[PDB]
């Protein structure tokens, strides 16, 4: 009817921990269509302020493309109506060891300059009552990634969302990414990459479990 | 006469632990030949529903090829009459350290979409009374891989099968694989890979042994 | 109203050259919904013939998942209603040298066994009157790849589709892919890869141009 | 009834060119079973001459294992009754550019010492009236590889067999391999590898075509 | 006069531990010359049973070449008359840390099928009263490698031989090898490799020393 | 008005620990302009002593270029008026795990010969009350790098500056670099590189945390 | 007595072509000792202008160290008294093919900023009447490298020096280097590298010879 | 009786071309035993001149070891009595394309300083009437390598020896090597390597053949 | 006046521990010039015994070159008059963590055959009262490397020399090298490398420190 049981749960969990993305309730019920047009409008003004000849065929549709990109694509994660459908199967296999999904493609945006964050996430968890569909993990990562982020927050959000859905605190998330906020401009460091990890349950308590995960983290190319 | 002592033991072990692949007893004794033909028929219908011109020389034999592939090849692991012949030699060498067989080629099928799972397995065990033929390890892995799987279950099954045959709980199995269920369709993540491990005996108890194995797991290319 | 001007053109071009995928006209106007359900039914029967216990939570939804994957995903390319929207900008830059888009991710299906084909395509063309949006090239490749293919045909189709849309014969397509039809079963060759190329215009005529393209073809990892 | 049309053709072609493996007609019609037993007997004698304690469980079955390996496995190519089934589809795609199958796994035996030859073959051909199933190429390479060989002969044999089956002289075969005949014993050169190529049709005549193929030959790891 | 003090010691040590290669005392004092000729004879028969035309110049000398290879080369390790001369210098340097010799080239034969085993050994030891010439370590490895082996036994044998000669139990041997018994035939796994280790003294007792060695084990290419 | 609160704090902290770069108070208030001209003058004399023909168009502006490089570029870190603007956000994410910024491009000058030091730094810290902007870390590293350094001091300085700004002693800095002071002249060692680390807080106290950081240190290329 | 016949020849050759480093005749005969002291003085002033506390033990000797480095090391190539001794042997081997010395370590200084240039040179020549000692080539490269350079000139100088000494115009020189002038400061491009080549004789005339050389140029790491 | 027909032929061919190693006829028929002892004596004197305490157990046997190494090992190539036995088989395969043996391990000695030369040779030839045993090529290379060499001569010698034995001028030899004469001392260039090639027949005449060979030359690691 | 304070200290330290290279006091005060000439003479005789035509221009100067190489270059470490000048700066930085200088180029000679040893050393130490110039470490390594060595001794010598000069026992030295004594001759193992380590102070006592060092030891290429 609006948000799925999962979307609701995850959202509440995040709000409770104070880990939700800084959002303000919708001032007025606007259709995404009207928001897009308004954003497109402001973009048109910014491009004109930059002295771009909006009459050019190639630049003409840009304000609209950017508006759609924001509302529908790169910032779609802000709307829980886009939360993926979660499928869980009973842990009949009686798995008691961690399942690790590595090198998940992740593309996000640094909220301080609205510039690309390109990286990879490694998620691992120890199955309790249910096992989650591998694809679902990738989708959850993408969801939170599609928001104006701060890697420190992004990692935390993914962790909690998964803990909530899997019903286990034994979840670990590690994200290694390149920030164009740092590379493409400013200090323009062409080689640095940032790594942030958030560990829950045994992954934080048990040094044994913690290190097994950390050792598995990151690969090459 | 039907199933070898080994095939029987392994099958029982799996059923006991409740780790056997979800199978229903044969409704009627059909020849694999009749099953193949029946499967071929259903495929013919599916292809027709997809509007494929089955009159084309290249597509003509597909329903049969698929049927044979299923029954004889990719799902042959479901029939214990195909279980490999196990050869064990007396551990006169008095080996007390683990023997590791790494990078075993593994090709399986994700049962949720019947799509390719391509990866590699690393198996290790500490010889007790007998040492197994290296090739047999690769064969057992392939056997269980030739079934509609769920990586979490596949890893478990191989572990138990080996424990049963070697007569030692000191066995460890780690499988790293790419699921086309995730890559080729759905979220289409082109870089993620899943790693699952199942540890028995000392490999689970002894942190020392456990880490020695984990440290050896995985290589490159 | 049905097919876009582009979809129609490409389809006609393919039929004219006799390079279209072997298709029979829809016997009856069935909703994709009814086709999916029918396919799901045939799958149910096949799985039962394989003796799989469809009562298992994990296997239960498979017949439906496969049906949807076929109609909506992996074989969606058979329906021109799914042809991407093509955007072309005027070649005001007066580009006379080839534009190469390399390492396009490609996932298709070998029609002889309905098994995964995983590879990468390198497409190049010399802009005439218009320049195409880079993303569109990737999209066209994916479209044709989402069909029961034979690499030799796939390469040809992409070539013609591009030539038609760009209005230039100067297009070159090279595809390097691994066939699980070969790796996962049958001879089980774990290392072979197939490369097929289709050259048009100067890429075939001019040895100079031809080699410049070929030299650029393929990379590593 | 005995040999397939294909097996016969290929065999004749090889005999005609005087490129067949040095074989003598079967002195007497012996069952492979009796041959294996005889070979096993000779091996038993050789092992005893080496002073190996054949009473040892590990060595006990070796004479039989070696006999079966020779007759059924590594030298099976000597019997045309094992020639693969060739599937050819009409070249409706009108492919006029070469199709290259690279990195075909190849394991053979150096006939001068009966020691392992491990390598990879690259085969390419320009489709005339028919296109061959990719897997079939790998199979044909394996067939001729499963014989006491001399790389110079092996490459020639594969070339001819393919030209004959495809009905085109435009075929090229290149094999790069490590001979344990050289590495494991004798001079014990741990790094050398031998590369041999055989070119037919345009691949030999047309310098353009020749170099395109040669440039594609060999990869890494 | 026959066997050196070293050869005798090592042989006795191996027989005591029951780690010697399964050998039967020479039934009759035969010259290696007569043994070679007899082996050559049996080989002639085997090749004839395989229907090879022994009249061919290339195949003609094979029976003799194989016989010499067996007796003089690949199985020479069976004769302690071929044991290397060991040179030991007084540990005046007062070395108390381990000396590691890595990537020792090792070529052996899997006794179950008489096929090539190609790998590399890493040997380490903590000097007590004497230091051994580095080359000697490679020679001892080669000696035991030149025998019909089972990697599990090979590793053990090298360990004991070294312990005996160095007069220290603090020796560690690790061998990583590819078995063509597995790759070239049978299951034909093109990627798996086996690793076996045998640890003596501190390398087994001291977890600290043990891991330092294990961490050093294996390199790339 | 002169130095920012941050610049002042950091400077004081360094002086307090006695880790500041050996500086003498400005003998007289000179404009950077006059300093540059004076430096350029001395360089002119040096070049003349080296017998370089300063009348050459290429060498003519060198004295000035060097002077500007020293004052404005490579030694600009000596003037705290160039200290970066630090942005800190409240640690609302409640991050308790370390944030690692790896492969920070670092170019400094070995004060003993005024020759290039080219390397990379890895910085990590455990957020207390505030999280710092990733780029800022790179900037601080660059700041101190832009001074006549001694890697041992450089590492210490970056550590302290960070501890001061973040208000946490839990900071770790590791720098790996190539000194042309060693490579380009003198002993001319073309392969050596120096690695220095400075650990604060838990990174020094907790062996667990210390090793997690060290394990993450350094990558390739 | 002063300059060797070789030094004289090379110097004259360069002067004639107008390729010599911009030098002014020594204004007065000063001992390198007095020049070093004078330079050291200028450096002391420059360091003081930078506000460096020369009282510090580490910085104290810097002015002298830099002065010695300039006169004796990095700029020693400016004095032909340092020209290496050239050894040539009669080309009795009758070599008519090119001899290539690749990956020659080269460290020079960009004269526009007096900053490090780190790279590698590849030199090749076709022996005429004499063959030069390989080491001598490396030495000649170093000689000219030890000067305030401009890569374009450096390459030309080495070419001519070699042509003169070898008595053959058939010489080719290629230098690939990284300029810290670009990396460490200014635009700070961390990845670019400059390649310059100078070709003499057949290496310029004969396209065949030219490309053979160029194809050989550059390697990795 | 002394020298084989092959050794004789090769020696004559070399002397004819004036490519033989500078040798003087044996002044007196001395046993290698007496020569070794004499050399050992001179070495004893040299070591004593270096002030080495020959009473030390480790240095004691050095003069003898060196003497034996010279006469029996590293310089054994000077004695044609050590020339390998050449085995040639009739080119019944009718090979008309070149056979390439790459990465042949080569270790020689730079005659100017008697220091190690470590490299790899790539040999190729077009079979005329006979095909040579692959191992023989490696052996011939080693033979000439075991002499005080100059890479330019070494390459020439191998070329001629092969041309003579194969009865074809179509032979090509390329040697890439590192000279410790350059690396370990003198200029101490840690990265340079020398490549020398000698081409015969078509490999020199036919630009097509020539480049095919050259393009194949050299690999990595 | 003869030996520096440092040279004397280091020499005494080594002699005290009995780790000095086996040397006999100079029998008579000979000029290095006369020693070189005497050595040259003995070499002349050795070359003549090898039947080398010393009249050849290329071989003519060899006896002298070798004599100079021995006395002035490769064995110059035997004379403490060649010990490097050590520069130490006060540890004002208050460095308490280890400084590691890795991949130090090392070229020595195996005293048992006087053949090249090519390797790399990794030296680390924890600064006490003074910090040493990085280059000095490389120089000290080279000094001891320039002597007839046994890797086991070489490592020990470097360790002690450093401990003595730095006034700290907290020094660790690890050397990984390839011995041509093993590769170029004798067993001719083309892949083995030896690794030796000597640990002082905390590097031996503290398992924590010990492992931090060991983990950092060795890199690739």
């Amino acid at each position: 009817p609006s948000l799925s049981k999962e979307a609701a749960l995850v959202h509440e969990a995040l709000v409770a921990r104070g880990l939700e993305t800084p959002l303000r309730p919708p001032v007025h019920e606007m259709d995404n269509e009207t928001r897009k047009s308004l954003i497109a409008g402001h973009m048109t003004e910014i491009m004109q302020l930059l002295n771009l000849d909006l009459a050019d065929d190639s630049l003409m549709e840009t304000p609209h493309r950017i508006a759609k990109m924001y509302v529908d694509e790169i910032f779609s994660g802000l709307d829980y109506a886009n939360f993926p459908k979660i499928t869980l199967i009973e842990n009949k296999m009686k798995v008691d060891e961690m399942v690790t999904v590595r090198d998940i493609t992740l593309t996000s945006t640094c909220e301080h300059h609205f510039v690309t964050i390109d990286g990879k996430a490694t998620v691992a968890y120890i199955p309790k009552d249910s096992v989650i569909g591998l694809s679902k993990i990738n989708r959850i990562v993408q969801f939170f990634a599609q928001r104006p982020q701060v890697q420190e927050r992004l990692t935390q959000q993914i962790l909690i969302a998964l803990q909530t859905l899997l019903g286990t605190n034994n979840v670990a998330v590690s994200i290694d990414a390149v920030h164009y906020c740092v590379k493409a401009r400013g200090i323009r460091d062409a080689t640095s990459a940032t790594t942030t990890t958030s560990l829950g349950g045994l992954f934080k308590s048990s040094q044994n479990t913690r290190h097994e995960f950390l050792r598995a983290v990151r690969h090459h190319n």
